[PDB]
């Protein structure tokens, strides 16, 4: 109940929220059905439209007008945005040459350049090029300010998850808005688009920019606008707030456009009907920049023009029906469309089985346009698992398709020709970023980056300390002229041991054998040099990774590779080796097929044993540094040390063997040498973070050998591929992956074929940032390079996506 009998007289678009039952006058009252009776009359004037005309100049102030062309309007803060153009001979902002903004040029009383966030729903990245003719205001911001070719959204590439990711710097799994539609089993409550539950605070985790600002004494405009408030009125309101007295004036503002998403759903991303919504957005931008110029703020305010996600061609005839796969179709609840999430219709049903649902959905039709995953098996780069609101069963839908439960859902729920929500590496889902103002750089293009990074930068723009988030603070410093945040490397927590030869062969009882008993100070001084690190500058190019947690581990040197060996997990945390373009691949000699060798530097008690592998009928083993890439027959023996071994399912060994035998050499050939860092990952609670030893759910049978959930590699070379990886003078180039360590290859529908038909496609799907691997391992890489730390942070956030040119 609201006793809506008060008045908005003098309170239009008030910044403090009045509590029930007094009536409201803020930009959200409509959406709560809580505005005072006179809100429309006083606060939503429309008379005479939004533009001054010649005849209105110098007019006598008529307070009924939507905006004003009277002489007093500049000082009252409420001229039409084109007032000075029509009545005072001025030019439109878009018509002025751009001139570098070297310092903020603000009116007296401004303590800091304000930030305006201009957010556009469904603004696909290629609109910047393809629509450039009809968007001159936006094209000016883009070419005069700082821009990226595109910005990567978060998964799912839906509206609320992405807007709230922009506001918080957090993955949806952490902020809690995990889709446009959700069920929370703990609340026993549902979040929907239409309806009131979505207004309850309990859905919204983390700490959005407006709250960060408020707690630190920086005032915020209210970010959200009722849909029926027209764009012109939104702009006029922001401009009025900017004329408030110093003590009352917010420093951060948000504008939101429902376009072009709204039309894109109806007409497809490039429908001929899309030109007009793009014109109209541009016109709104022009109105803002003209209004800023009138207020002498166009060289003071930082403006961010940012999208939430793109838009793909999607139609009713491209829908897959779960009723074509499942017999039990009425025992499930599906969240449908461009992604799928499945749960049981009823908790009172114990005949519900996720494993049989998954099997019934796996590789059932030749051209099948979705793939089922248990959420913990989704690509780690999606970070889409660690929330009770994300259903255990997930379907990744092919770009251009929908999944639905039954055909009746699609005709009794074609209309739409566009949609979004697909995998966040899909080109059609990419969106835009432009920054313009004194704090951004002048005429600068920066590489594509992820929307999770923006919250830190928005904090930097406003002098705020960001709340803990998933951005990597400093990785976007290269967007900024000043206000950079100067990050430092984290301190190493554990220092390694450097064990020498400490054990005799016969102290080991590991059940391992090797045919290695074949026998010269020329070559014997040499191998001692190798074991003390004589070739370490070749194989460890960026310094050893730092261990950022308390643990016990040993550095182990070898001719061809160096490792950080964990006495706790009984295997390396990392193995580092360099493969030059000229390197040669060899086979495992016949006599050495099953060879495993005790490491005389490492105690029996801190070693794996071969017997456990013999007895564990499911589990086999592989090696981190591959025997195939040994520099010589004698160096090959090192690759068979028990300290280079790691547990692998035979099914996974097919993937791993192909990567090590075929793909490493191919990368070295194409990139002019590569440095490789590989290792295990343990993330049994699927939280994106390194497991402690007490979290491991699986061991090699009869042993303390923990089974990794994933294996990673980080493959680095010189960005200037004319320089070899081991002699690079400048910036680096990286690609990485986090392969799920699975007992089957059900994920790959073509896995019955030769590895050359399916393995690389699997690896591509599991591409990762170095930063994702850092979180999963508690390691910190690239500690010793010639590069600046901010540049290294940018490199660590890089994702190699394998999509073609945008
Ligand atoms: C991306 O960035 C984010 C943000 O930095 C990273 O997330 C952080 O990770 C931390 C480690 O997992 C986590 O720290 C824990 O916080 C617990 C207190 O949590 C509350 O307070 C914070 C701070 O204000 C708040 O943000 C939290 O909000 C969560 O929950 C609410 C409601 O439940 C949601 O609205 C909100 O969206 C958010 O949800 C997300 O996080 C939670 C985990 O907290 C998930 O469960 C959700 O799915 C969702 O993803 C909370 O309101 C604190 O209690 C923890 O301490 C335990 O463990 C430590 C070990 O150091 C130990 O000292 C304690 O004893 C304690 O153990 C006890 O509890 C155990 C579990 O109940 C039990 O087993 C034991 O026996 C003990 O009784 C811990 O410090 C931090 O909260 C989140 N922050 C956020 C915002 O999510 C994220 O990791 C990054 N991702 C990547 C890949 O890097
Ligand atoms: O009709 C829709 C809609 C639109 C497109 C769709 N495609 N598929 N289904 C769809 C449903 N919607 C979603 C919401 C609401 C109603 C609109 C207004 N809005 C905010 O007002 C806001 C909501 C949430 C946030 C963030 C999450 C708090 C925000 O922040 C903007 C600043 C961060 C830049 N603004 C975002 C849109
Ligand atoms: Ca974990
Ligand atoms: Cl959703
Ligand atoms: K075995
Ligand atoms: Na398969
Ligand atoms: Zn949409």
């Amino acid at each position: 109940w609201t006793a809506t009998s008060g008045s908005c007289k003098g309170r239009c678009f008030e910044l403090q929220e009045v509590g029930p039952p007094d009536c409201r006058c803020d930009n959200l009252c409509k959406s709560y059905s809580s505005c005072c009776h006179d809100f429309d009359e006083l606060c939503l004037k429309t008379a005479r439209g939004w533009e001054c005309t010649k005849d209105r100049c110098g007019e006598v102030r008529n307070e009924e007008n939507a905006c004003h062309c009277s002489e007093d309007c500049l000082s009252r803060g409420d001229c039409c945005t084109n007032y000075q153009v029509v009545c005072k001979g001025e030019s439109h902002w878009v018509d002025d040459d751009c001139e570098e903004i070297k310092v903020p040029e603000c009116p007296a009383g401004f303590v800091r350049p304000p930030l305006i966030i201009f957010s556009v729903d469904g603004f696909r990245a290629s609109y910047m090029k393809k629509g450039s003719k009809v968007m001159p205001n936006i094209e000016k911001l883009r070419s005069c300010g700082t821009h990226a070719p595109y910005m990567r959204p978060v998964y799912p590439t839906k509206t609320f998850p992405n807007l709230y990711t922009l506001a918080t710097g957090l993955y949806p799994e952490s902020h809690g808005i995990v889709g446009n539609s959700m069920y929370d089993p703990v609340f026993d409550a549902s979040f929907h688009l239409r309806g009131r539950e979505k207004f309850n605070h309990r859905w919204w985790g983390g700490q959005p920019l407006w709250i960060t600002a408020t707690k630190q004494g920086v005032r915020a405009g209210t970010f959200f606008w009722s849909v029926s408030i027209p764009h012109e009125r939104r702009i006029l309101t922001i401009l009025q707030w900017l004329s408030l007295p110093d003590n009352e004036r917010p420093s951060v503002y948000a504008f939101y456009s429902e376009q072009p998403d709204f039309s894109g759903h109806k007409y497809g991303p490039f429908g001929p009907e899309m030109t007009n919504p793009l014109r109209e957005i541009d016109k709104t931008v022009g109105q803002l920049m003209d209004g800023l110029k009138q207020l002498r703020l166009h060289r003071c305010v930082n403006v961010i023009f940012v999208g939430d996600h793109g838009m793909e061609d999607v139609t009713c005839d491209r829908t897959e029906f779960l009723s074509n796969y499942l017999t039990n179709v009425d025992d499930i609840t599906l969240v449908p469309g461009t992604l799928g999430r499945i749960r049981a219709k009823s908790i009172n049903n114990s005949k519900y089985d996720p494993k049989t649902i998954i099997a019934a959905l796996t590789c059932k039709k030749p051209d099948q346009h979705f793939k089922p995953y248990m959420k913990q098996h989704l690509p780690k780069r999606l970070h889409y698992a660690n929330n009770r609101r994300i259903e255990d069963i997930h379907l990744l839908v092919d770009r251009r398709w929908h999944v639905a439960r039954k055909p009746l859902d699609v005709y009794k729920k074609c209309f739409f020709q566009g949609d979004h929500g697909f995998d966040n590496k899909v080109n059609s889902m990419q969106t835009v970023f432009v920054g313009y103002g004194p704090t951004f750089k002048y005429r600068t293009k920066v590489p594509p980056f992820e929307n999770i990074e923006l919250y830190n930068v928005m904090c930097d723009l406003l002098g705020l300390k960001p709340a803990p988030n998933n951005g990597t603070h400093g990785s976007l410093n290269h967007l900024l002229r000043t206000n950079t945040f100067r990050p430092t490397m984290p301190d190493e927590v554990s220092r390694p041991n450097y064990p020498g030869i400490m054990y005799l062969q016969s102290e080991f009882d590991l059940g391992c054998t090797c045919d290695d008993k074949v026998e010269n100070k020329l070559e014997e001084l040499n191998k001692r040099l190798h074991t003390k690190g004589s070739t370490k500058e070749r194989h460890l190019l960026y310094g050893r990774p730092a261990v950022l947690y308390r643990t016990s581990y040993d550095i182990l040197y070898h001719t061809d590779f160096e490792s950080g060996y964990s006495e706790i997990f009984l295997m390396p945390l990392w193995t580092s080796y360099t493969i030059s373009k000229q390197a040669e691949v060899s086979s495992i000699p016949e006599h050495l097929t099953n060879c495993v060798r005790p490491d005389v530097r490492v105690s029996p008690g801190f070693s794996q044993n071969c017997l456990a592998y013999k007895n564990d009928k499911q589990m086999s083993y592989g090696f981190l540094f591959p025997p195939y890439l040994s520099s010589s027959p004698e160096a090959k023996y090192d690759a068979f040390l028990v300290t280079n071994m790691v547990p692998m399912y035979p099914a996974f060994k097919r993937v791993w063997a192909y990567f090590q035998r075929v793909l490493v050499k191919k990368y070295a050939s194409e990139r002019n040498g590569v440095n490789v860092i590989s290792g295990p990952i343990f993330d049994y609670n699927y939280d994106g973070l390194r497991d402690t030893e007490d979290e491991i759910k699986q061991y090699v049978e009869g042993s303390s050998i923990p089974v990794p959930t994933h294996y990673y590699s980080i493959i680095t070379s010189c960005l200037d591929f004319t320089q070899p990886a081991d002699k690079c003078d400048g910036p680096l180039s990286v690609s990485s992956f986090i392969l799920p360590h699975r007992p089957d290859n059900d994920e790959s529908c073509n896995s019955s074929e030769d590895e050359s038909k399916w393995v690389e496609e699997l690896m591509k799907m599991h591409t990762a940032r170095v930063r994702d691997i850092e979180h999963l391992t508690g390691l910190d890489f690239y500690r010793k390079t010639s590069r600046s730390y901010s540049e290294i942070l940018t490199l660590k956030t890089y994702l190699h996506t394998y999509e073609s040119e945008i």
